[PDB]
């Protein structure tokens, strides 16, 4: 796997950010994570939804360097969103959320699962600390 620069355009929610990637604006969906939703008629605004969104927002907007890291499989989902691990100043946003109890490790579709163990570890830790979603 290898990281590549990208430039923030706009944070959308806990698990979705719009980035300028190789001169093209594109929506990125964070691999292996599921944050409570904010925007949707179906299951409305879930608890921690606002919290997950603010955390991703703050994390990426405060970064001086954003990097994108694709996995080994498909790089886009059916909605045309890039599927990646996003790094803000070297910190993986996907793991940060999980670690904080603001996302569940989800949507594990092989072979796009290189960091699954890593994330599972952090999830178990947030669970053990009864953080947010796990409180
Ligand atoms: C994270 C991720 C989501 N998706 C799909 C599964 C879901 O499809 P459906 O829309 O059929 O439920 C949707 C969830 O996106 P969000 O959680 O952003 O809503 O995106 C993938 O296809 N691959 C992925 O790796
Ligand atoms: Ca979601």
């Amino acid at each position: 796997l290898h990281k590549e620069p990208a430039t923030l355009i706009k944070a959308i929610d806990g698990e979705t950010v719009k980035l300028m990637y190789k001169g093209q604006p594109m929506t990125f969906r964070l691999l292996l994570v599921d944050t409570p939703e904010t925007k949707h008629p179906k299951k409305g605004v879930e608890k921690y939804g606002p919290e997950a969104s603010a955390f991703t927002k703050k994390m990426v907007e405060n970064a001086k360097k954003i990097e994108v890291e694709f996995d080994k499989g498909q790089r886009t989902d059916k909605y045309g969103r890039g599927l990646a691990y996003i790094y803000a100043d070297g910190k993986m946003v996907n793991e940060a959320l999980v670690r904080q109890g603001l996302a569940k490790v989800a949507y594990v579709y092989k072979p796009n699962n290189t960091h699954e163990q890593h994330l599972r570890k952090s999830e178990a830790q947030a669970k053990k600390e009864k953080l947010n979603i796990w409180s």
